Formats: C-alpha cells, structure tokens, sequence
C-alpha cells in the first residue's frame, strides 16, 4: 500500500446526499461485479468530505 490512483476532479458529479457529513452533491460511476446482490451499480462520491456508497441502477 504505497501508491494510488483516485480521481475527482473528473467524473461527472450528481445531485445526492452524504449519510457521512451531510453534503448534498457526490460523483458518480457505474461499478458492475460478478452476481450475487446488485448487477451493475454506481458509487457516489460525496463532494465534500469524500465518502461513497452504491446505487442501484
Ligand atoms: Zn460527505
């Protein structure tokens, strides 16, 4: 654990909520896995203390 790749300048950011400190706005991506919850869902980055969580879409 040394390097790193994050980003968040990019990404096209969407209106949502932060359960963490409360923000209103977080980033947005889709992040599809194998089978067995949620085919195909989006984390979002809150814009502000920067947590993210996942969708359902
Ligand atoms: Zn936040």
């Amino acid at each position: 654990g040394s390097h790193m790749e994050q980003d968040l300048k990019t990404l096209p950011t969407t209106k949502i909520t932060c359960p963490k400190c409360g923000n209103d706005t977080a980033y947005w991506w889709e992040m599809q896995t194998r089978a067995g919850d949620e085919p195909s869902t989006i984390f979002y980055k809150c814009t502000k203390c920067g947590h993210t969580w996942r969708s359902y879409e």
